[PDB]
């Protein structure tokens, strides 16, 4: 049996080339959770955290510093620990941060056992490895920086990205929307991002306006957790609410497509639960009919996509360029898979001293 | 005019007299972080925080160490904090961790602006003092402490008592209810408590099983997200199922609810959002038809119960005693908010240096 | 503990610089109950009932003054206050006339409570005073008054305005729309308000063709208690159908939410139960994900709607502008909360002479 | 042709040999407003309000005499009179007192009618007059007068009695059924009305132990208004949940069957809308398959019973008995419709003179 | 006690100045019943049948000859004679032609009833006359006779005309409706009429280019049965679906109007059950909101609507005008009841003769 013999985890705040505005906040820098998870076999699984907010980040490292005991000397078997993780968090609440902290292990975990069998993940999660559509990811950006990435992203062979909108005025929504139209024409995806800014009657005006310009999809239009109300906004359009980034657990997602919230899906590899939430999230998209994509985590989540059945888009957002190797590519606008065991992170491990917290 | 001028937490693990054992797993020691949040008006704020494990004590304290930067020189308006820490918390996910430590500064905003009125809580609320009926809280103890405990309860001049059931057999859970009848008599509350332990089939068996025994309510049979087994189990119960301890904010009471899962309903001053986020729920319990009890902190739910028109049981299980006067009294098995402004709450310093970790 | 000592009504019939006619019939001159609760700490709560038509009027007062027995010797704690009348009127019928004066005495009450702590009622309530958006609500005014109250509401610096409808042709509706909309330009909201005025075909007619003139919302369209009638006239519509006026307590508002009758609610302090009614209601507009507007009493809706989750639109209306003086003031459109204790009301004594009936 | 000439009414406060306890208050005295509708027929109908507390005895007096300028020469036509007063107070609220008051004036205007045309008002609604089954309504009156009033009600020929309970244990509302059973034999129906004292589950729980001892229904155990509360309820009864007595108008009573919150119905015909919300709530019931028995209003309910496709059983208890002459008689438990032209009511005109208030 | 006293019956088959051509086949010629029924107090009593098909004629006229020795010596009370009915057919089907020979009683009996008071019906339902707005009954007529009979009722003042469609092709039923419309313009009713012609998927294709032609409502669009294809229908228009003419009782109606089959309804003075039928559906119509017409039977339907809160449009159609004294007359479009007791039906005796079967 190969068992779990170390978790050390290090938090950074890594400088973003491009902040992510959106409609009800700024992320400037990327306050991560880096995570190796060592193993008797020799091998050491990585993955990382997104806590979103520096305000989060050592809370978050140090519930992870303090599973550490839970998890050593375990098996190193995801999907048992997992359980185990559930059932230790039963009282607490195997939600929010903590499951957060769950997820980060169960990444690493699945890293280390794709290493142990001297495999890329995907293959160990017994799909083929296989060329991924992605959209390049942009922010509340102004018409006139919006309308450049856009450009930028197409000069680079990208088939869509994705604008973070919710200005003030509908009508600056309609103007950086048309703007990056101009620029791309009619043969591109646009997809849209309302960050959970509106309430619904609004979200109902502005989503049947922006349908009008041809969108690729409206993103959580409405307060996330909030499943009855994207479906009111959902009822009254043809184009396609997407949710699904906060999703935490494959029993959210159950609940939100089992009243029809969203007709499409797009979880985050951290919060639906790593690799094994992933996998589960999977196989509900699957029945429900829902193209799934994915929300950050673009490292892992090209294996992942790979071996998702209603697999859509990958979300290209480089959260950790700056401390992780750049092994996975982009030819032709789709993401390639590298030929390395586990998830193939490797840490810039001169770069991560510059951004410590 | 009065503004939050300080956050100063302490952790501290309290061993109890007697460990809270449940089917899924025990509590030995209470990890709490106490809140003291100083005012301009030079009252000072108390509440504190139950973590569950001290595997997740020092993270919620660094948590909300790191949120003081957001509150700290804001007026002390509750409400207006909470619309502000619900904002700013958007993007990361407001629940789970993150909510708990936003409803301890809830809490103690509330209990500093009883104090700015020199005014009761429960009278600031625009309700009065009233006794409120309690039951005396105990755990999986097996049938002789249970037994034991129950006398004691009884002497005390409770009316009722809970104990946490999910032994390996239900011949065991049936036996502990037995034996604590015989000891009471018939005319006496035992609420029964499974703590999450058991699928929907074993839940319905174990508690028509119950329900033919007399119990008062059964208390979290399944998993607590799980709204839909809960109606399952429910719908085949004359005898209430009871849950809500693990509601994390209000609009989670709203989906259970909305689904039939339950008929009693038991919201956790601190996961439900605080008092803000518990007089909301009390306008949910009413209007759904549900008489609504509290989940620990029975310092502050004495005041909050008094104000709730669905009022039921106020839960008592002492987790802060060691550190708390006893302010809060019991006359013939009710709660007695005890003369003093807001909560009641005053630390004893000397005990605190005890059990700080 | 603070009592209520006395109970003294007042009952006028107030002149209205523009009478408020509707599709189903004038009121010409307002027809008011003034309240004044006094207290054993000196201070002396205000409020006032709308009565609609003078038919009601002295049969409102009547029952206000039968009611002071129940009420002198109480504590002054609103919402106990309210437990109590509930009780009291279970078995002749919880609403209407009887919940209507149960509702002057609740908003009274409150004005009392802030005096006793010297604060503003929004305060009180855990919230901070905000300027709150206000549209100014004219009448069935006639394409040249109509056009004419608009431009001055604009030219005052209000950003929207509604106007009551149902005249005897749809094209007359339109001519009056299309005409205000010429006058204020597209940047400008044109509330449309049918008081109950339409059947159900004949409701999804009009508000298509008005929806198709662009209007921020549609009110009342048919008979208010027929809730699944509203339901199946927004089922046909985009643009969102308000209502909430005349909901006699949260539970008539919880009945409509429930089915779906509409997208917008704006309950009545008076009607909905006064501040503990509005409390309620704001509870379930928040988790039914509807925006929350006031009706009428626009001195005590500032207050209230600054502490609402969802707060929308203040109406504009001045009822009681003859017997109140103007410490409410308008800033660029802005409902502003007078910095006085409770609600900051006082009466103009010396003109409450010309009016009594 | 015929015309509404005056009206008049008149306050009075009857005790009652038996006062009516119910578990949320006692009726000690009958307050009803006595009405004659004078027409230029010369013929002049009579009718009456219960006011349930001296508290609305006034107040609903005063609001009838105001209402007079509304009918006074009107048609005599109940039918286009209700419709007229539905749109005069469509913008106050179509409810409660006012809903009252306007149910006193159809059924006076109904009586009126009968008058004009010499005809008992069952013929004129087309129906023949039939013996109607009738149960004697007894209160919350302890265990030996319950019995006591039971016996003496078998010996008069009923078949029936109905009881109010509630008491504080349910082990006292069993033991007065009980008594009640063993003085009357199996051969006999007994109604329980708890009279809205309990909150679901302990209706569920009261309920079940009820229906173990066999009563005949189980009225209002919630509640009025919570019509969810009362379908939860019966879904866990065969015993039929009975309620209807506090719906005011008929549109109330299809919210009610709409969602299935009982079993029976039984409309008072004051708070239904008169004889013509009678008339529309019997049609209702018919097509809903709900047995329709009456509330109070014995005089006018026999004659409205007859008419009614479900009809089951009218409701005696005879709070008009000390001023309307006995023309209404009873024969092996049935109510007997005098041959006399309306309703039959005769003043006692010697008697009224002693309880004017 | 007045009494029946016995029935005639008479079968005709009667000349129409315009034969009803309908997309299903031609009415060319009113095969009717016309039914006498005498009483003890000396009136005779007038309705009649209309069977439709010459080949149902002499099987309804046996069928009420042999109802005869049932109603004879019965009291004339329409109500109590309907229950009586409903009894004795209730295992044979109370349905179809049973129904309606039942219908005919009751539509005689309340003539009859009327006479005995010396009252028109209408008065008689408590209600006052009023003109009713009537629409002129055209049929499957081509383009030039189609707008020829337009015009010639929009010459005789009324304010909207019903034309049957339904031909082989859409452009056809387009080409009637636009032609129809040049001639008439832009302010005037054009209802359609498909007589049960379509399957649920071709009527939602006419019907949405239809209703892009304005026409003011789509009759019976599919099979008369076919509630849940009505319903699926009306889901995909904004126009309203009428149907209700083939409704055999009300609860045929209760039927159709519970799953949502249209939103406008007409029932059949025969088909409901007579005026005691009529009654009933008139207080369906009222509690669902949907707007209430006539089907024939104009007599007595300008009566019956006059007392139909929710009434639409009396439909004019005068198939019984050669054996019925013309009393009924037409003013601005609206029917005006004539001032006659019961219903106003007097026969031309002399003119009987030509026509009898
Ligand atoms: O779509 N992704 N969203 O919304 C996002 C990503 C990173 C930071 C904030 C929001
Ligand atoms: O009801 N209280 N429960 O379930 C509890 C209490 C303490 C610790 C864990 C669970
Ligand atoms: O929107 N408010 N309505 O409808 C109103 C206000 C005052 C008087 C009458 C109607
Ligand atoms: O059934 N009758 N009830 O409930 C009643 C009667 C008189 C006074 C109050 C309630
Ligand atoms: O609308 N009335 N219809 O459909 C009708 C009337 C008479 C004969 C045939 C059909
Ligand atoms: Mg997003
Ligand atoms: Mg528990
Ligand atoms: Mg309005
Ligand atoms: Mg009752
Ligand atoms: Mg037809």
């Amino acid at each position: 049996e190969v068992l779990i013999t170390g978790l050390r985890t290090r938090a950074v705040n890594v400088p973003l080339a491009y902040p992510v505005h959106t409609a009800v906040g700024t992320v400037g820098t990327a306050p991560l959770v880096l995570i190796d998870l060592a193993t008797s076999a020799g091998v050491v699984g990585h993955s990382y955290l997104f806590a979103y907010t520096p305000v989060a980040l050592k809370s978050l490292k140090q519930l992870l510093d303090d599973m550490a005991a839970m998890i050593v000397n375990e098996p190193l078997a995801p999907v048992s620990l997992e359980a185990m993780l559930a059932k230790r968090f039963c009282l607490a609440g195997y939600t929010g941060l903590i499951r957060m902290a769950a997820a980060g292990i169960d990444m690493a975990a699945w890293d280390a056992l794709g290493k142990v069998h001297e495999t890329p993940l995907v293959k160990l999660l017994g799909a083929n490895a296989r060329p991924v559509q992605a959209y390049d990811s942009h922010s509340l950006d102004g018409v006139k920086l919006a309308t450049e990435r856009a450009v930028t992203a197409a000069e680079l062979g990208f088939r869509a990205v994705k604008t973070k909108i919710g200005y003030p005025a509908l009508d600056q929504d309609l103007a950086v929307v048309r703007s990056i139209r101009q620029a791309v024409g009619d043969d591109f995806g646009i997809m849209v991002d309302y960050n959970q800014s509106l309430d619904v009657p609004a979200a109902i005006k502005r989503s049947q306006a922006l349908q009008q310009e041809g969108v690729t999809w409206i993103e959580e239009p409405t307060l996330q957790h909030d499943y009855e109300g994207h479906q009111r906004i959902q009822s009254k359009l043809n184009v396609p609410v997407q949710m699904g980034e906060n999703w935490l657990g494959p029993e959210e997602m159950f609940k939100a497509l089992s009243i029809g919230a969203c007709r499409l899906a797009m979880p985050d590899a951290m919060k639906i639960g790593g690799v094994t939430g992933w996998i589960r999230a999977s196989a509900l998209a699957q029945q429900f009919g829902i193209p799934m994509s994915s929300h950050l985590f673009q490292e892992i989540s090209a294996h992942l996509l790979a071996a998702t059945p209603t697999a859509h888009w990958l979300e290209r957002l480089d959260l950790a360029g700056s401390v992780i190797e750049p092994t996975l590519t982009f030819e032709g606008g789709n993401a390639v898979i590298p030929d390395l065991p586990g998830v193939g992170i490797i840490w810039r491990e001169k770069e991560i001293g510059k951004y410590l917290v």
